[PDB]
Order: structure tokens, then sequence, then C-alpha cells
């Protein structure tokens, strides 16, 4: 039985990804290349490096360099960090004490190196969260939806694929979750339809935090 639960964070502990996909937007606009509103929401999870290196070549046929990478993630973080900083996602708090009262290990597992978020987890979720229970965009070559990031974590908290549950918001993080063994909750917290979600391999869809939060002894049972 359980022993862990591994919260993705953009669009689960943080209601980020309006942010997220709107600098994605704009500053691919401004370096002439399509990636739209949706299209980032779908790219949700993927290392900045990826997230690039896949408009480059479904536009222009080759990748971006290291140069160029770093100059697009320069400029997203930027514009990321101008708009007001992105507050708790309702419901992921109660979660937390609800979990942690049952004696289950928090775990955060993302995509991102997003250091003004990174930072904010303590303050948010005090007590709840350690940096060597956590995996990052720091601790990965290829990150969701490879299922690494989640493997990393099952290592990393001495946990088997059964001992742990998977809390995801977005397709390639979900499918990430499912290709690791685990129990995978899909939270429908974005604009995408809970069939991607469920396409992707999750077990379970709650349509927020709170709901499953509402729901968790039930399924737990
Ligand atoms: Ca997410
Ligand atoms: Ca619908
Ligand atoms: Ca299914």
């Amino acid at each position: 039985k359980l022993k862990a639960v591994l919260f993705d964070m953009n669009g689960v502990l943080f209601n980020s990804m309006p942010y997220h996909s709107e600098a994605w937007h704009q500053v691919m606009k401004t370096h002439g290349l399509d990636l739209s509103r949706e299209e980032a929401y779908m790219h949700e999870g993927r290392t900045g490096a990826s997230t690039i290196n896949i408009v480059f070549q479904r536009e222009l046929g080759k990748e971006a360099t290291q140069e160029e990478i770093e100059s697009i993630y320069h400029e997203k973080s930027i514009l990321f960090n101008s708009y007001p900083e992105a507050e708790r996602m309702p419901g992921a708090w109660e979660l937390l004490q609800k979990v942690k009262s049952e004696g289950l290990t928090p775990m955060v597992v993302t995509g991102s190196g997003q250091l003004s978020l990174l930072e904010r987890l303590e303050h948010n979720f005090p007590g709840m969260f350690h940096k060597e229970l956590m995996v990052t965009a720091f601790d990965v070559k290829y990150g969701k939806p490879n299922p690494e990031p989640y493997l990393m974590a099952l290592k990393k908290g001495g946990l088997k694929a059964d001992e742990a549950v998977v809390i995801e918001n977005a397709p390639l993080g979900v499918e990430a979750g499912h290709k690791a063994g685990i129990f995978t909750i899909a939270v429908n917290t974005g604009p995408l339809d809970g069939q991607v979600l469920l396409d992707a391999g999750a077990d379970l869809l709650f349509p927020s935090m709170q709901t499953l939060c509402d729901s968790w002894d039930t399924i737990m049972l």
C-alpha cells in the first residue's frame, strides 16, 4: 500500500499555467515562430530545451542551438516573472495536509527549472517538501513525457512503483507517471479536454485539486 504521493508542480501545486503558456506563446512570436497557447498547454511538463527544439524542428526542420535555447529560455523566464506571482492551486494545501496526516511522504516531480516557483515551495507549503525528495529540471536528461523523472523520484524516496501515486494535470506528465508504472490521478486544471489526460494513461480523472481532496479517502479505501 501507499507510502508516498508524487505531486506535479505547475498546474497542480501552483496556478502558474496561464502565465507559462502566455510567456511561451509570446517569446516564440518574437522569434517569428508559431506556438499557440493551446500548443503550450499540450507541451506542459517538457524541459525548456525540448519545447524549443520541437517548435524549431516542426517549423524550420532544424533544431535550435544551445545559444538559442539559452536565449529563448532566458526571455521566457523574464516574461513569466513580469506577471503577478502564481498563487496556490485551491485544494493543494488541504490535500497535502491530508496526505501528511495519513503518514504519506509528499514529493515534487516537475519539469520546471523556474527558480521563483521552486524557491516558493516551502513558503506556500510549509513543512511538506524536502530537496532530497524532489525531482526538477536539474535532475533529468530527457524529462516528461519520459518516465525518467518519476522513476528518479521512486529511487530518491526508496520506493517501489506500487507504493506511490502520481498527481498530474497535463498529458505529457500523465504519460510520464503511467509509463513509470505508477497509479496516476489526473486533475484537469487547464483548458484541455479531459480525454487527452485519459488518453495519456490516467487511472482516474478529477476536475480539480479540491474535488480530489474531497474524494481522497474514498479512492484510497
Ligand atoms: Ca503540470
Ligand atoms: Ca468536453
Ligand atoms: Ca484508461
